[PDB]
C-alpha cells in the first residue's frame, strides 16, 4: 500500500463532475473544481485545469495526471509549512501517508488547524491524538473515512485499508 492506492480508496475514481458530499463540483479523484454554485463555472474550471474542452468529462489517464499533480502539491505544502513540516519530520512513513491524506483532503490551512492534535501527534500520543481528532466536523461529516485515516495514525498500520 501506497499514498496513491490509499488516496484512491478514499476518493474514487469519477470520470465526469460530481458533486462532492459537501455540495462541490468535483472530477476524478477527487479533484475540487469550484465551491461554486454553478455547473457552468465548473465546466469552465476543468477546461481550464485540463487545457482541452472537455465539456464535463475526461478520460482515466486525464484524471490520473491531476491526480499526481494533487498529491504533489499536498506534498510539497506540508514541506513548505511551518506549522506542518515538524510534525511530518517527526513521523513514521505509514503515519506521514495519513497527513498527506487529510492535507490532500482539506487543504493546509485546515489541517494547520488542528493545533492540539498535531501537538499529540509530534508527542507521539497515539491514542490521544486519535480521541482529539474525532472531534471535528471531519469525523462527524464523513466518519468513515475519518476513521480510516485516524485508525492509520493510531497505529501506524494499514491495516484500515487493507480489506477495502
Amino acid at each position: 500500500m501506497n499514498i496513491f492506492e490509499m488516496l484512491r480508496i478514499d476518493e474514487g475514481l469519477r470520470l465526469k463532475i460530481y458533486k462532492d458530499t459537501e455540495g462541490y463540483y468535483t472530477i476524478g479523484i477527487g479533484h475540487l473544481l469550484t465551491k461554486s454554485p454553478s455547473l457552468n463555472a465548473a465546466k469552465s474550471e476543468l477546461d481550464k485545469a485540463i487545457g482541452r474542452n472537455c465539456n464535463g468529462v475526461i478520460t482515466k489517464d486525464e484524471a490520473e495526471k491531476l491526480f499526481n499533480q494533487d498529491v504533489d502539491a499536498a506534498v510539497r505544502g506540508i514541506l513548505r509549512n511551518a506549522k506542518l513540516k515538524p510534525v511530518y519530520d517527526s513521523l513514521d512513513a505509514v503515519r506521514r501517508c495519513a497527513l498527506i491524506n487529510m492535507v490532500f483532503e482539506m487543504g493546509e490551512t485546515g489541517v494547520a488547524g488542528f493545533t492540539n492534535s498535531l501537538r499529540m501527534l509530534q508527542q507521539k500520543r497515539w491514542d490521544e491524538a486519535a480521541v482529539n481528532l474525532a472531534k471535528s466536523r471531519w469525523y462527524n461529516q464523513t466518519p468513515n473515512r475519518a476513521k480510516r485515516v485516524i485508525t492509520t495514525f493510531r497505529t501506524g498500520t494499514w491495516d484500515a485499508y487493507k480489506n477495502l
